[PDB]
């Protein structure tokens, strides 16, 4: 019985139900007996009383059961068997092994084209904006869906919609959040796991395994099963929102879940399985794309700062005043990294420019730093978790970011950024409201909005990897600048 | 016109007049409307009577060839297996548009595998490679066992354009190339453009008997064969090939960065032609290949930056706890030569040389640094021609003939020094000194004994050139060091 108190631990893995769009026969590795069958085989294939305990030969047929032992073979993922012949009918044909059991998925049948004509509209895009843009309009236009998004999974696991194509009629969460509990642990490993989830009807009645439990206690692992049931608690999400159907394309970056791009129908629907290893094709080029924009940005930002750098190292050379050179020019180091404020503390003298905590808690901040600091840059998203007097100021500057001027003297160049909620771009409806079921308004996005807030309250966007080595990039242009300087004079 | 040694640097190699005898060639108007030129041996080939040129395309290749060829052309050359003529029969068809001309290319059709299916095969023995090393020696050996040809070797270009012989599958009785290098004049400027160009160069007989374009020149103009795969071969490579003994080859241009790294090349010693869907293969593992290289050259690259970081930081670290700054770089210099490759490395400090491994002599020394600190604005300074810049440096150029120095003070002209030898005394030449070979009417410059020496004598007194890499590795050395004497300065 899954509430709102254990669905953090849902053990969604093995539901013991799959989705009605096709039926699930399992066997054992060796493909000889049908150990487990979803109660709707009898119906969806035209066969007669309990299948368990009848050779896999007899249920499917000598020829079936030759070609899907061969297809075994080529098992990486499961294989996809469009247009199989059966009596002279066509099924498209899921085929996997997974804990000892061979798992044969079935669809009444109805990629290489398809997958072409999507990856040439997104293989010349030239900026991760680009792509993530044109990738929700291209696969709502191809795949059919009412709503197409992307979400990017931030560094605390919250989602934020990054992309958004949409009926006219639909609400906007074009620059919503949502927190990280909104997707389960088991959920995340399961979309690592898996291109594709399929959610044909989230009001849909569930079909049994049969067994659920075999005689040995041993529960049915449905992880690479597509037709796996949904945990009623995302299914009652779904109804809230007016969603009756979903599939998401896993986006993978350095073999890490970097998002999902979510299709929602406000009707049921599913792809047939030619349509669906398009949609992976297209997926695992989306993620390559990716990855390669997201690489060639990371080298133009950290080249700009090292040019910038360079350039501060030449000036610095012609002054005999390095406090006053650092005074007039500490503001263009603000176009290193994303910052809304940064600041100079010198000699106990504070220079401010955009969003800074004020002059009076600048010396609280700089004695933690010295404290806190082995005398390498520091940096936090959560000033006030350091420093609560810090929560007065977090409206102006939530996160900063410190690279040391001296490892003698208590002097930093100072970067931070605002409380994230202040820079939000939400495209939404505040006045949209929810129905909900049993479980209450917990399982709206309304509340999961409000949930993401709660949970970054006087925090700031974290200073990413490329962030850091820009600041460490700083730090050790500014000792060359104290060096040469002190070799001159 | 004659091309020979003098000119062949200049060869117009894209307009030859002439095809290979394996197919046939016949051009169109740009809507395929007309035959305009043909190969003499499309008569034969494809069994049509009487001269082509002013027929129509409908009339020479039936309605609906040309319907099928146009709707192609409307979907890099178009590759059409098992296309049915008029006749019947089945043909190989190539099909491109360029200068304002159709070019149609013809094989007559054998019995092939999907070409999508062979290259995931060769694709799938190479995508388990986890190093450049791993990838580009099981390469050869995949293709040869793959493509079925008598030797196969990848060329890896150097900075000066030169190719080395880096991977090699052969023939037990022929001799190794292995670890030889060719001079960037081997291969000219208009033959690296086309193989940039085109992912497939076939030469099918390096003494077959060469087809005529009608009308070689048809307005004065000659006709571009720069895309045709049927395009002729230049007398000097074909005689260069007859001198190896080498009948017929293939090679798979490597594409990084838009840029040519090197070649597959696979040499038969008898006349050799792979069917069109072995060879749409063929170009989706040179695809392939190409990427998976690209990663691990990428993975390589950062492993070896992460290295040096590594290493530097526990320098910094260890010099916090020294209060003699020298002394501990007398003691520690040496672990330097572990950040990028080199032969030597030495401390040159208050007119004090300390040296490791192959290096100047001590008395050399003095003469590099004060070079170095009036040639140097205070950064990293390299050269893997020492000779070039110091006349006096040709008599140890053995020993040492590269140096990247980098400077220790603004104020005192002391340097960590890394050291090269001659790129000649690190040969790993796996051939035969006493294999010779014959030569035709141009001479002995057209065999690999030749374009060796000649490479040889281009890179005398030379080292390995320092790399992007090597210099961004002594650049956080020279950072990290600068770090080093400024917390000094700072505590004491
Ligand atoms: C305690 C467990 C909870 C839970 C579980 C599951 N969520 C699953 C999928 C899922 N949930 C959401 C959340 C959203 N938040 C929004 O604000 C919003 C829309 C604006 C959505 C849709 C998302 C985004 C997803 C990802 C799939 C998709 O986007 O379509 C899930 C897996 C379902 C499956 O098996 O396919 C489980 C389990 N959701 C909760 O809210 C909680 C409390
Ligand atoms: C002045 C012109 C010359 C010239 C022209 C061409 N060379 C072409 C191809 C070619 N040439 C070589 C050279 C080699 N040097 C070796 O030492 C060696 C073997 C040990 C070889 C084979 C190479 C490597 C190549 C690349 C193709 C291959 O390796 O199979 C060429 C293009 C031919 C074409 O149309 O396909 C031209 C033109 N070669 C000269 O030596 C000079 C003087
Ligand atoms: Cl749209
Ligand atoms: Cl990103």
């Amino acid at each position: 019985h899954v509430d709102l108190t254990n669905c953090d631990r849902e053990p969604i893995h093995i539901p013991g139900y799959i989705q009605p769009h096709g039926c699930l026969i399992a066997c054992d590795n060796a493909m000889r007996m049908v150990l487990r069958h979803s109660e709707n085989c009898g119906e969806l294939l035209g066969l007669e009383g309990d299948l368990n305990g009848r050779t896999a030969e007899d249920v499917l047929g000598k020829k079936l059961v030759h070609d899907l032992r061969n297809a075994l073979t080529v098992t990486t993922r499961p294989a996809m068997l469009p247009a199989m012949e059966t009596d002279g009918r066509s099924f498209d044909i899921s085929l996997h092994r997974y804990k000892s059991t061979t798992i044969i998925e079935f669809e009444p049948s109805g990629p290489l084209g398809t997958a072409r004509k999507m990856v040439d509209r997104i293989r010349e895009a030239d900026s991760v904006e680009s792509l993530i843009s044109r990738t929700t309009r291209l696969v709502k236009a191809t795949l059919g869906y009412d709503r197409v998004m992307i979400y990017r999974f931030q560094e605390d696991g919250a989602g934020k919609v990054v992309s958004e194509a949409k009926q006219p009629e639909l609400e906007s969460f074009l620059g919503q959040y949502f927190p990280a509990s909104d997707i389960p642990q088991q959920a995340r490993a399961l979309y690592l796991k898996n291109t594709l989830r399929i959610i044909s009807d989230a009001s849909g009645t569930r079909i049994p395994v049969l067994p659920a439990v075999d005689v040995s206690g041993e529960p049915l692992d449905l992880s690479y099963a597509h037709l796996r049931s949904v945990s009623p608690i995302h299914c009652e999400y779904l109804r809230n929102m007016g969603v009756a159907a979903s599939m998401s394309i896993s986006v993978i970056v350095d073999g890490a879940l970097w998002g999902l791009i979510a299709c929602h129908h406000y009707s049921p629907r599913v792809l047939s399985m030619p349509v669906r290893i398009a949609a992976e094709m297209f997926g695992e080029f989306f993620s390559m794309h990716l990855q390669v924009l997201k690489q060639k940005r990371r080298l133009d930002t950290i080249n700009h700062a090292h040019a910038a750098l360079d350039r501060f190292l030449r000036l610095a050379a012609h002054h005999a005043n390095i406090e006053e050179l650092l005074v007039d020019s500490f503001q263009d180091f603000a176009d290193l990294m994303p910052c809304d404020g940064v600041g100079l503390w010198v000699g106990n003298n504070w220079h401010g420019h955009g969003a800074t905590p004020p002059h009076d808690a600048i010396p609280r901040l700089a004695r933690f730093v010295a404290s806190a600091s082995e005398g390498r840059v520091w940096a936090t998203h959560a000033l006030s978790q350091a420093i609560p007097e810090a929560e007065i100021y977090a409206g102006t500057a939530a996160g900063m970011l410190a690279i040391p001027l001296s490892q003698v003297k208590s002097d930093y160049l100072l970067f931070f950024r605002k409380e994230i909620v202040q820079n939000l771009n939400w495209a939404g409806n505040p006045e949209k409201s929810y129905e909900t079921g049993p479980m209450g308004d917990r399982l709206t996005p309304r509340k999961s909005f409000a949930i993401w807030k709660e949970t970054v309250r006087l925090q700031a966007q974290p200073w990413s990897e490329a962030d850091r080595e820009i600041a460490e990039a700083a730090r050790i242009a500014l000792v060359e600048v104290a060096f040469h300087h002190s070799e001159h004079h």
